[PDB]
């Protein structure tokens, strides 16, 4: 019995209490085991936890953001679900509830006294002095956010705040003695039954609270029906009609763990049977999701309905959402820092060398754009995601994940038109017309063509790519349907998979021989001008990528050591019916169209990036003023970096707005046949955020 049970961190007794209870009812069962630690509240739970003296603790939001920061750096591994079995939610909602009576609205709370469920918390914190912000006159650090609010509601209660500092935030407050503003039970206006009490009672005139507290607290629709919700348009409405009048929908509490070791597999197990065994209206004996008659929420939220498992890849900011996550960060600055982000662009960059030319942009951008970066394409995503970074360009492959998690299409890489333009004036609105996916190979392998590829050794751009991926494996995989895509080639170098596969084997890092098949141009082999050389090299035997690419890299184009002398003679196409022809023909000879590479970003930077990007064009781009003179954006020496260098300017999507439309249903649907075989961590992440 290695395993001795997981460790729960209780903030009370009572919790306490309910914990042991837990503990003998799972043994009881035979099922796995549970102990218990002591501790006054929720940080000493998170520093408990990541000095090993616990293994978990449910925290809200707010403190979900706490537990993430570092030391701690905990993270969410289940998430409670709400709602009812029927329509199960893994978020909730941030409401006001006022009596009805009174006629003031949400941006009419001046000199008027509040109920909050505590300090730093979600609903009671979080997400209403976020919406009120613009009406506390609060002139920033180092003034405490707190002095605002203080100065703003005549009085309140705010469970966990600072007595001495803000007396004003704990006059109402019930604790007797020094229990009063309280962050536990001991206070009875603490979290949300406590908040709503607040309000019932009289003692203040708004809650912010949670939707679910008003029905689970008020048994008798007769008794409901004294209470209204402030909607953020400023109007009331019936407190059933949260759904569309909220202050905010938020992620719902979650377990977190430590990172390190945090026995995520224990955890999951134990919560796994817990709710089978003591669940929602299971067994009589224990109820998990339930508290006794003067207590509530105890380790868990009463009335939830289970966990739901939350995917490796996430971390508190990535649980939290963009919106909500970057919303508690900014309560800590001024509005000056704020608006200074809501302008510049953090453009994110895979790898050093991508950094250094970002860097270099950066300091000739007039502070519009700055730069973040991490070495894959998909921790950029997730940097997006978590409001770190704002853009990137990325391959019609990538637009489709960054579509899935949510982020959509602004601008796209226009390059030269089917034919002669001369210079293009109106490249900006020229519509995109796509490039050609091709397979090339060695002139003199006279032998090979497309229906004898399988088996020989390929060159991929890297995996998930369009043209070194999805539509050579995606026409490979519709013949075969076998989902072993490291068997459909002896060998390659497809940068993005497993370092031990056969995939990887071609591959050859960079100079030291080191990022072996990373998935960025630290990897010789990697992306276009990567994938031929593979071939040029005899790595491979055929490279999939685009016609231009051979372009670029022969006769001369390209005065690099292995392509110095490369000519375009001694490469072929393989065409889908088995002919060979001359890379000049691409236009009769390739796999497919590829969509353009596109810049990616959030909704809310859209409209800024948009501005910012056409403006930096102007000055660095094609035809741009500085350039050559200082800087060009779409040059990087055959290196394809931030941007293809042969990009024409970055162009309108004429409503293609989102991935969908801009990859179009045909594309999409191919690799969403092509994820049956297999999803990446990204994807699983995201699939889970968006439910
Ligand atoms: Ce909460
Ligand atoms: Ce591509």
């Amino acid at each position: 019995r290695r395993r001795r049970s997981v460790q729960w961190c209780a903030v009370s007794n009572p919790e306490a209490t309910k914990c042991f209870q837990w503990q003998r009812n799972m043994r009881k069962v035979r099922g796995p085991p549970v102990s218990c630690i002591k501790r006054d509240s929720p940080i000493q739970c998170i520093q408990a936890i990541a000095e090993n003296r616990a293994d978990a603790v449910t925290l809200d939001g707010g403190f979900i953001y706490e537990a993430g920061l570092a030391p701690y750096k905990l993270r969410p591994v289940a998430a409670e679900v709400y709602g009812t079995e029927r329509q199960p939610r893994t978020h909730y909602y941030a409401v006001a509830v006022v009596k009805k009576g009174g006629s003031f609205q949400l941006n009419e709370l001046q000199g008027l006294k509040s109920c909050h469920t505590g300090l730093r918390r979600t609903a009671g914190w979080n997400v209403p002095i976020g919406t009120l912000r613009p009406f506390l006159n609060w002139t920033g650090p180092p003034e405490p956010i707190e002095a605002a609010v203080a100065r703003f509601f005549s009085a309140s209660c705010v469970p966990g705040a600072d007595k001495g500092q803000f007396p004003n935030l704990c006059r109402l407050c019930a604790g007797t003695g020094e229990n009063k503003c309280a962050f536990s039970s001991q206070e009875p206006y603490f979290s949300y039954s406590g908040a709503f009490k607040c309000l019932r009672d009289g003692a203040g005139d708004v809650a912010f609270i949670r939707e679910s507290t008003v029905f689970e607290d008020l048994s008798d629709e007769a008794e409901r029906d004294e209470y209204e919700l402030l909607c953020p348009d400023n109007t009331r409405k019936p407190v059933d009609k949260f759904k569309d009048c909220h202050l905010a929908r938020v992620p719902s509490h979650a377990v977190v763990a430590r990172s390190v070791n945090g026995k995520e597999d224990a955890i999951w197990n134990l919560l796994r049977q817990a709710q089978e065994k003591f669940g929602k209206d299971k067994s009589p004996k224990f109820q998990l999701f339930g508290s006794p008659s003067g207590q509530k929420d105890l380790l868990f939220k009463d009335s939830a309905i289970g966990f739901s498992r939350v995917p490796p890849r996430i971390d508190s900011g990535l649980y939290l959402g963009s919106g909500y996550f970057t919303a508690i960060q900014n309560l800590r600055k001024s509005e000056e820092e704020v608006a200074a982000r809501r302008a510049r662009v953090v453009w994110c960059a895979v790898g050093e060398q991508e950094l250094r030319k970002c860097n270099q942009w950066s300091g000739l951008s007039e502070g519009s754009v700055t730069c973040s970066s991490a070495s894959t394409t998909e921790d950029c995503i997730a940097l997006v995601l978590k409001g770190e970074a704002d853009a990137m360009s990325l391959d019609g492959g990538y637009v489709y994940t960054a579509g899935k998690c949510g982020l959509v299409p602004v601008l796209a890489e226009n390059y030269k038109s089917q034919q002669s333009s001369d210079p293009d004036p109106n490249c900006v609105d020229r519509p995109v017309e796509g490039y050609l996916a091709v397979a090339v190979v060695r002139r003199s392998d006279t032998s090979l063509t497309w229906n004898s590829v399988k088996g020989k050794k390929s060159c991929h751009t890297a995996v998930d790519r369009t043209a070194g991926w999805n539509i050579p494996m995606g026409l490979l995989f519709n013949q075969t349907g076998s989902c072993k895509f490291d068997e459909y080639f002896s060998q390659s170098c497809a940068p993005g998979s497993d370092p031990r596969s056969n995939l990887c084997a071609l591959c050859i890092g960079d100079e030291q021989g080191e990022n072996k098949c990373v998935p960025n141009s630290n990897e010789r082999y990697y992306g276009y001008t990567g994938a031929f050389r593979c071939l040029a090299e005899n790595a491979g035997d055929v490279a999939f990528v685009k016609d231009v690419t051979v372009l670029q890299n022969t006769d001369g184009n390209n005065n690099e050591a292995w392509a110095k002398d490369l000519k375009l003679a001694d490469f072929a196409l393989l065409c889908l019916d088995g002919k060979r022809k001359p890379v000049t023909e691409a236009r009769s000879c390739h796999l497919a169209m590829a969509p353009n590479h596109a810049v990616v970003s959030r909704m809310d930077k859209v409209e800024r990036l948009k501005q910012v990007l056409l403006h930096q064009q102007a000055k660095f781009g094609r035809n741009g003023s500085d350039c050559p003179d200082k800087f060009c954006l779409f040059q990087s020496e055959t290196k394809n970096l931030l941007f293809n260098d042969n990009t024409e300017c970055l162009a309108r999507l004429h409503g293609k707005t989102t991935y969908e439309k801009y990859l179009g249903p045909q594309y999409v649907a191919g690799i969403t046949n092509l994820k049956k075989c297999s999803t990446s961590p990204l994807l699983e992440a995201c699939e889970f955020l968006r439910k």
